[PDB]
């Protein structure tokens, strides 16, 4: 079951990295 | 051990879904 | 393999609090 855990955390890392970008983007638009 | 992590990632999935909605609302107002 | 998953999940949860703060900050500014 460590395979499902690893694929979920890969998805969450990409989520986090994309949210990080949108936070940095949104910071410059205010 | 595997149960503890599962409940933590399922928490992470709900968290990330929630921040994504908030960002989506920040972008519309921005 | 297992300890790295647990460590990465800790690292995600901590960054989600960090992002929660950043998002709430922007939430004011728009
Ligand atoms: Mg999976
Ligand atoms: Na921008
Ligand atoms: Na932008
Ligand atoms: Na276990
Ligand atoms: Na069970
Ligand atoms: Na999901
Ligand atoms: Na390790």
């Amino acid at each position: 079951r460590m395979k499902q855990l690893e694929d979920k955390v890969e998805e969450l890392l990409s989520k986090a990295y994309h949210l990080e970008n949108e936070v940095a983007r949104l910071k410059k638009l205010v």
